């Protein structure tokens, strides 16, 4: 109930909302059917439109007009935004040459440069180039300020998840806005684009920018705008708020536009109809900037121009139907379109089986335009598992396609020509970033970055302490002129042991054998030095990874590789080796095929044993340092140490062996050497974070050898590929992956073929940031380089995407 009988007299666009039954006058009142009776009349005036004209200059104040051109407007804070240009002969902001803003030039009473975030829905990255000719205001922001070629959204590339991510710095699995449509089973309640359930606060987790500011004494403009408030009115309202008294005036503001998403859905991303909405957004930017110029705030405010996601060509004829795969299509509920989320229709149907749904959806048709995944098997880069609102079964839809349950869902809902929601590495999904202002750099291009990183920057811009989030604070310091955040490296928590030779061969009863009984003071001292770390400078190029949790581990040196060996997990946490451009690849000699050797530095009690692998009919083993890349027949023996072995399913070994035998050498040839760090990951609860021992769900049969859920590799070289990786003076280049350790290759529909036709494709899908691996392992990499820490943080957030230009 709303007593709509009160008035908005002197309260239009009030910041502090009022509580029912009292009627509202804030910028969401329309959305709630709660505005006082006179809100339209008073707060949504449109008379005479939005632009001063020569004749109106100096007019008598008619309170009825949408904006004013009368002499006193600048003092009331309510002039039309072109007032000074039309009436007072000033130039539009966009006609002004750009001049570096070295310092904020703010009116008296301003305690910090305000921030205005100008958000645009569905603003695909390539519009900056393709629409350049019709967006002069945005082009000026872009060219004069700081911009990225693109900004990467989060998955799913839908509006609500992305805007909330921008506002929180969190992945959707952590803020809880996991799609535009959702069912939460604990609440037993559904979130929809339409209607009122979406307004309950229990859906929206984390702490968004406007709460962060208020909690720390920084006032905020409201970030949500009811759809029916026209853009011109939104801009005028922001400008009005900027003329409030110091003690009342917000320091952070946001504008939202539904375009160009709205027209993109109708016409596709580059439909001829798309030019006009681009034109209209640009004009809105111009109004804002002219208005700031009128207020003498154009060299005071930081402005961010940012999109939530891009847009792809999608038509109703590119739809796959689950009725063409499933016998029991009525037994499931699908969240449809550019992603799929499946669960049972009835929690009382005990004949529901995910296993059979997944099998029926896997590689059943040659051209299949989606792939099914149990959510924990999704690429870790998606961070899309750890929320009860995310259904166990997920469909990753090919770009340009939809999935639906039955044909009838499409035509009893071709209408539309664009959509979005696909894999966030897809080129069409990429969106935009521009920063303009005294705190941003001048005429600066930065590399692409992920939208999770902006919350921290927005906090830096306002002098706020960010709430805990998924950004890496400091990784975007290169965008900023000032207010940079200077973190320290995290402290190492566990120091390693450095064991020497402590065990005789006969103390080991592991059930392992090796044909190695083949016996020189020249090379006997040499091998000693290798075991004491003499080649470590070669193989450990950026220092040892630091262990950020309490544990017991040993550093093991070898000729060709260095490792950090866990006494708890009985295998390495990390193995580090460097392969030059000139390295030769060799085979595992016939005589050593099944060779496994006791490590006389590591107790039998803290070692794996071969008998467990023999008795586990499902599980095999591989090596972290690859015996194929041994520097000499003699050094190859190090590679068969029990301390280099890890559990591997035979299906996985196909992947791993191709990686090790072919791809590492390929990268070394292409990148002029590479440094490789590889290791296990355990993430049985699919939270993105290192498991403790008690979370481990699977062990090699009859033993305490835990089974990894994934294997990672970090592959580093010199960004200037004229310098060898092991003698690099400057910035580094990285590519990494987190490969799922699965007992089959059902993910790869071409896996019956030779590994050259499908392995690298898999690996590319499971590309990762170094930071993803750090979260997953409790390790901190690149501790000892000659580069600044912020530069290293940027490197750790890098994702090698494998998309074209
Ligand atoms: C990305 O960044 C984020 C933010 O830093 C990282 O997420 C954090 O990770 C922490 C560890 O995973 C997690 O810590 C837990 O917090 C519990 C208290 O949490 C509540 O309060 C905070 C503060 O106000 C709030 O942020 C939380 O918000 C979550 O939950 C509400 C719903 O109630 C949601 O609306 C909201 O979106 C958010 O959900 C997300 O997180 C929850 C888990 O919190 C997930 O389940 C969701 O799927 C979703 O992702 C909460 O309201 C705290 O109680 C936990 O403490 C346990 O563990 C300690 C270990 O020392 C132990 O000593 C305690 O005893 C305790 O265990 C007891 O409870 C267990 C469960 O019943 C039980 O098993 C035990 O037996 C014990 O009884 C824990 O510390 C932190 O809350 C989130 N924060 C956020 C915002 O998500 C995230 O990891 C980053 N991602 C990556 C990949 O790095
Ligand atoms: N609208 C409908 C969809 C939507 N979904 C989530 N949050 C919000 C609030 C919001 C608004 C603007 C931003 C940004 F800073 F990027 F500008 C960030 C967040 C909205 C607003
Ligand atoms: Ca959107
Ligand atoms: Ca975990
Ligand atoms: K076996
Ligand atoms: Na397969
Ligand atoms: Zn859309």
């Amino acid at each position: 109930w709303t007593a709509t009988s009160g008035s908005c007299k002197g309260r239009c666009f009030e910041l502090q909302e009022v509580g029912p039954p009292d009627c509202r006058c804030d910028n969401l009142c329309k959305s709630y059917s709660s505005c006082c009776h006179d809100f339209d009349e008073l707060c949504l005036k449109t008379a005479r439109g939005w632009e001063c004209t020569k004749d109106r200059c100096g007019e008598v104040r008619n309170e009825e007009n949408a904006c004013h051109c009368s002499e006193d407007c600048l003092s009331r804070g309510d002039c039309c935004t072109n007032y000074q240009v039309v009436c007072k002969g000033e130039s539009h902001w966009v006609d002004d040459d750009c001049e570096e803003i070295k310092v904020p030039e703010c009116p008296a009473g301003f305690v910090r440069p305000p921030l205005i975030i100008f958000s645009v829905d569905g603003f695909r990255a390539s519009y900056m180039k393709k629409g350049s000719k019709v967006m002069p205001n945005i082009e000026k922001l872009r060219s004069c300020g700081t911009h990225a070629p693109y900004m990467r959204p989060v998955y799913p590339t839908k509006t609500f998840p992305n805007l909330y991510t921008l506002a929180t710095g969190l992945y959707p699995e952590s803020h809880g806005i996991v799609g535009n449509s959702m069912y939460d089973p604990v609440f037993d309640a559904s979130f929809h684009l339409r209607g009122r359930e979406k307004f309950n606060h229990r859906w929206w987790g984390g702490q968004p920018l406007w709460i962060t500011a208020t909690k720390q004494g920084v006032r905020a403009g409201t970030f949500f705008w009811s759809v029916s408030i026209p853009h011109e009115r939104r801009i005028l309202t922001i400008l009005q708020w900027l003329s409030l008294p110091d003690n009342e005036r917000p320091s952070v503001y946001a504008f939202y536009s539904e375009q160009p998403d709205f027209s993109g859905h109708k016409y596709g991303p580059f439909g001829p109809e798309m030019t006009n909405p681009l034109r209209e957004i640009d004009k809105t930017v111009g109004q804002l900037m002219d208005g700031l110029k009128q207020l003498r705030l154009h060299r005071c405010v930081n402005v961010i121009f940012v999109g939530d996601h891009g847009m792809e060509d999608v038509t109703c004829d590119r739809t796959e139907f689950l009725s063409n795969y499933l016998t029991n299509v009525d037994d499931i509920t699908l969240v449809p379109g550019t992603l799929g989320r499946i669960r049972a229709k009835s929690i009382n149907n005990s004949k529901y089986d995910p296993k059979t749904i997944i099998a029926a959806l896997t590689c059943k048709k040659p051209d299949q335009h989606f792939k099914p995944y149990m959510k924990q098997h999704l690429p870790k880069r998606l961070h899309y598992a750890n929320n009860r609102r995310i259904e166990d079964i997920h469909l990753l839809v090919d770009r340009r396609w939809h999935v639906a349950r039955k044909p009838l869902d499409v035509y009893k809902k071709c209408f539309f020509q664009g959509d979005h929601g696909f894999d966030n590495k897809v080129n069409s999904m990429q969106t935009v970033f521009v920063g303009y202002g005294p705190t941003f750099k001048y005429r600066t291009k930065v590399p692409p970055f992920e939208n999770i990183e902006l919350y921290n920057v927005m906090c830096d811009l306002l002098g706020l302490k960010p709430a805990p989030n998924n950004g890496t604070h400091g990784s975007l310091n290169h965008l900023l002129r000032t207010n940079t955040f200077r973190p320290t490296m995290p402290d190492e928590v566990s120091r390693p042991n450095y064991p020497g030779i402590m065990y005789l061969q006969s103390e080991f009863d592991l059930g392992c054998t090796c044909d190695d009984k083949v016996e020189n003071k020249l090379e006997e001292l040499n091998k000693r030095l290798h075991t004491k770390g003499s080649t470590k400078e070669r193989h450990l190029l950026y220092g040892r990874p630091a262990v950020l949790y309490r544990t017991s581990y040993d550093i093991l040196y070898h000729t060709d590789f260095e490792s950090g060996y866990s006494e708890i997990f009985l295998m390495p946490l990390w193995t580090s080796y460097t392969i030059s451009k000139q390295a030769e690849v060799s085979s595992i000699p016939e005589h050593l095929t099944n060779c496994v050797r006791p490590d006389v530095r590591v107790s039998p009690g803290f070692s794996q044993n071969c008998l467990a692998y023999k008795n586990d009919k499902q599980m095999s083993y591989g090596f972290l340092f690859p015996p194929y890349l041994s520097s000499s027949p003699e050094a190859k023996y190090d590679a068969f140490l029990v301390t280099n072995m890890v559990p591997m399913y035979p299906a996985f070994k196909r992947v791993w062996a191709y990686f090790q035998r072919v791809l590492v050498k390929k990268y070394a040839s292409e990148r002029n050497g590479v440094n490789v760090i590889s290791g296990p990951i355990f993430d049985y609860n699919y939270d993105g974070l290192r498991d403790t021992e008690d979370e481990i769900k699977q062990y090699v049969e009859g033993s305490s050898i835990p089974v990894p859920t994934h294997y990672y590799s970090i592959i580093t070289s010199c960004l200037d590929f004229t310098q060898p990786a092991d003698k690099c003076d400057g910035p580094l280049s990285v590519s990494s992956f987190i490969l799922p350790h699965r007992p089959d290759n059902d993910e790869s529909c071409n896996s019956s073929e030779d590994e050259s036709k499908w392995v690298e494709e898999l690996m590319k899908m499971h590309t990762a940031r170094v930071r993803d691996i750090e979260h997953l392992t409790g390790l901190d990499f690149y501790r000892k380089t000659s580069r600044s820490y912020s530069e290293i943080l940027t490197l750790k957030t890098y994702l090698h995407t494998y998309e074209s230009e």
